[PDB]
């Protein structure tokens, strides 16, 4: 009775060829907000295409939210340069072929960058306004691995940055063609409304795309 000690999910997804998305986790633990965000990301890019890296060394499976485990989250306490040690199935993370999505970069990501990078890295950061520039910690941590690219001049949530990167790289849509809304207001009644100071991508109904559950969380907050 050893037959469950396997890596079938990995065998089933290979051989690797497709762009991957890596989130360097940079929050303590997993708040409800983070869980909803990461759940949405998993659903949009596919569990086989996401890695959550740099978790604290003491992290074990019980510390990972069951909602994320159920959606297939691949997670590791290794940093970017140790990911290949844990996940032997992934393509090598090659110097210069790993793109840091960096709000301060001087050059915006473009569809032709699909040819130029195999991995796209995001800070798992709940941003502040004004931004605290915490993404810069990644640039200093991996100075020869990463090349920075921008997603326009306003801050996006992690799931929005990944959604935008997928539209540019996978769907080959130029940034200037993506329909965004800057700093949307969410109003529910005369007593309850909240602005979110990020840039969001719009769905075909003209509404900002939020993780499932997030509008409920914003409504619960406004009701307090
Ligand atoms: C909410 S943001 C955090 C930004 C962080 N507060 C800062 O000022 O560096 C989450 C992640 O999505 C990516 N991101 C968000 N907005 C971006 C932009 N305008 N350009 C490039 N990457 C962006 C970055 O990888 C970032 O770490």
């Amino acid at each position: 009775s050893h037959h469950h000690h396997h890596h079938l999910e990995v065998l089933f997804q290979g051989p690797h060829m497709a762009s991957k998305y890596i989130i360097e986790h940079m929050e303590e633990g997993f708040s409800e907000w983070v869980i909803l965000e990461y759940s949405q990301i998993l659903r949009e890019v596919g569990a086989e295409n996401l890695i959550l890296s740099s978790l604290p060394e003491s992290t074990t499976e019980k510390d990972i939210p069951q909602r994320l485990l159920k959606l297939g989250l691949r997670w590791t306490t290794k940093d970017l340069k140790g990911i290949n040690e844990d996940f032997k199935d992934l393509e090598l993370l090659k110097d210069g072929r790993v793109c840091l999505l960096d709000p301060r970069a001087t050059i915006d990501l473009q569809p032709e960058d699909a040819t130029k990078f195999d991995y796209f890295v995001f800070g798992g950061i709940l941003g502040d306004h004004p931004p605290r520039d915490r993404t810069k910690e990644l640039k200093t941590a991996y100075p020869n691995l990463l090349i920075s690219r921008r997603l326009g001049d306003k801050q996006m949530t992690t799931d929005t940055a990944i959604r935008t990167t997928q539209l540019i790289i996978k769907d080959r849509i130029a940034f200037e063609d993506i329909k965004f809304i800057d700093y949307p207001e969410f109003r529910f009644n005369k007593n309850e409304a909240t602005e979110m100071p990020f840039r969001y991508v719009l769905d075909k109904e003209g509404k900002p795309i939020l993780p499932e559950g997030m509008l409920d969380l914003i409504k619960k907050d406004s009701a307090q």
